[PDB]
């Protein structure tokens, strides 16, 4: 079996996806439905069974076995920027993280988590997975920071995979239950769907992202799993694109729409990064060596899923 955190969200139910496409079901899925509107993210997908975090969290730290377990994907996560509650972001992130490390290290269990490009912080370049590049700009980012660099003490005397990617822009199908956390071609095409403006925030064009869409994503986590490479790894398409460049491959497909900039929101800045490019030297060398939708690709993509 393989167990999927986060498996009721966005990178995770496409990993779930991602397995059931290699005719791999026998899985168990943890995470928190309190949103119940993410149940759709499973709904078309073949699973074995059903955890809440919490209940992991306690029988993981029992030592309970769930089975002949081939690989733990990481992805659960509170994944908002914009949360600032460190206890609550350093436990359910950072701890819970460490604690599902030392049982796949115990069982030699290959596990393969989430990381972010958040641990880059405010940066024009070099974007290279090593300590002196990674300065976050918010407690989210810290507690991804911090576990990569947990996971960097712990490398040398693993006796079984351990993979952390650090995911830039992600976009994509199964992401709906985000909120404000969602991509922003998912924004733009709400927005045009409800008859509004799609909305960019002020000073846009000098905005720039990694745009990684969520196939490729899941598809380079699967790869991982069967060649068995550790380490730490950007995952992104290594070209930076505007904002505008998103909302002009969605404007494109809806045949419509005039983007209106909107104030810069104030609890972002200051915790803000105005450009993220991967630097994929570290991934090829591992040998994952397959091409990355563009923007203009991914977002078409994506924009005829959503209609
Ligand atoms: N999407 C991106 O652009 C992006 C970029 C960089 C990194 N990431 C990381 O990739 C991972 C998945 O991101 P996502 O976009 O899929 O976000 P997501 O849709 O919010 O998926 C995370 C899911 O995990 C649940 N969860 C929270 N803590 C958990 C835990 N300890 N164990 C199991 N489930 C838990 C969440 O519920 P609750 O939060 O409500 O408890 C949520 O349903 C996260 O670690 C995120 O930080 C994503
Ligand atoms: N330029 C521009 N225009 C309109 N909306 C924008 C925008 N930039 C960002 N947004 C919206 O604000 C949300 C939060 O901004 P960020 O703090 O910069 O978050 P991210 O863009 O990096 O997206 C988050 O990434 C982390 C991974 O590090 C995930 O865990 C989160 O779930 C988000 O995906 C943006 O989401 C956007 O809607």
């Amino acid at each position: 079996m393989i167990i999927v955190t986060g498996g009721a969200g966005f990178i995770g139910s496409n990993i779930v996806k991602a397995l059931n496409d290699k005719g791999i079901t026998d899985i168990l899925v943890v995470d928190n439905l309190k949103d119940g509107t993410k149940f759709v993210n499973l709904v078309d997908l073949n699973i074995a069974d059903y955890m809440d975090k919490e209940d992991f969290l306690i029988q993981i730290m029992a030592g309970e076995e769930f089975g002949d377990v081939e690989a733990i994907f990481h992805e659960g996560a509170c994944s908002s920027t914009t949360e600032w509650d460190g206890k609550y972001m350093m436990d359910n992130n950072y701890q819970y993280s460490k604690e599902l490390l030392h049982y796949c290290l115990e069982r030699e269990i290959p596990f393969l988590y989430a990381s972010s490009a958040a641990t880059y912080g405010g940066r024009t370049s070099d974007f290279i997975e090593s300590r002196e590049y990674e300065k976050p700009l918010n407690v989210f980012g810290y507690s991804k920071f911090l576990f990569d660099e947990y996971v960097r003490q712990i490398l040398p005397e693993a006796n079984s995979q351990i993979v952390g990617f650090r995911y830039f822009n992600v976009y994509g199908p199964r992401e709906g239950h985000k909120g404000s956390m969602a991509s922003v071609a998912f924004h733009l095409n709400t927005q045009l769907n409800n008859g509004e403006s799609p909305k960019l925030f002020e000073g846009s064009e000098n905005f720039k992202r990694d745009f990684v869409y969520v196939g490729d994503v899941a598809d380079v986590n699967l790869w991982f799993l069967e060649n068995g490479v550790s380490g730490i790894f950007n995952l992104g398409t290594g070209r930076a694109e505007s904002f505008q460049a998103v909302a002009d491959a969605t404007l494109a497909y809806h045949k419509k729409g005039q983007i209106e900039y909107i104030p810069f929101p104030d609890k972002l800045k200051g915790r803000y990064q105005a450009f993220t490019q991967a630097d994929l030297t570290n991934l090829r060398a591992a040998g994952y060596d397959k091409p990355f939708k563009t923007v203009a690709e991914g977002v078409t993509e994506y924009m005829a899923w959503l209609n």
